[PDB]
């Protein structure tokens, strides 16, 4: 009873005194947040972007290779036959009423 357990010292740890309560902060905490950013938290600018979106000035667009000008099948691509029809085929003239006489004859090969 002389010597420990009888030892409250009232002052000890750097002070301690009932008091402290630690007001180094208490306010200033995190006020830069892992600071790097300077950025308005992304509050609002989705005019930010890295994608191409000139959908309708694409390469350049110029008019240099057809610009929705007759490119809907361009006469389009096939071949099964079965058609003959464009320049002015047939003409008849030759029966008709007969123009510069294209009777009075016959004389089949066979």
């Amino acid at each position: 009873f002389s010597r420990s357990a009888d030892a409250p010292a009232y002052q000890q740890g750097q002070n301690q005194l009932y008091n402290e309560l630690n007001l180094g902060r208490r306010e200033e905490y995190d006020v830069l947040d892992k600071r790097r950013g300077r950025d308005p938290e992304v509050g609002g600018k989705p005019q930010r972007r890295k994608n191409p979106q000139e959908g309708l000035y694409n390469e350049l667009q110029k008019d240099k290779v057809a610009e929705a000008y007759s490119e809907i099948g361009v006469k389009g691509e096939r071949r099964r036959g079965k058609g003959h029809d464009g320049l002015y085929q047939g003409l008849s003239t030759a029966t008709k009423d007969t123009y510069d006489a294209l009777h009075v004859q016959a004389l089949p090969p066979r």
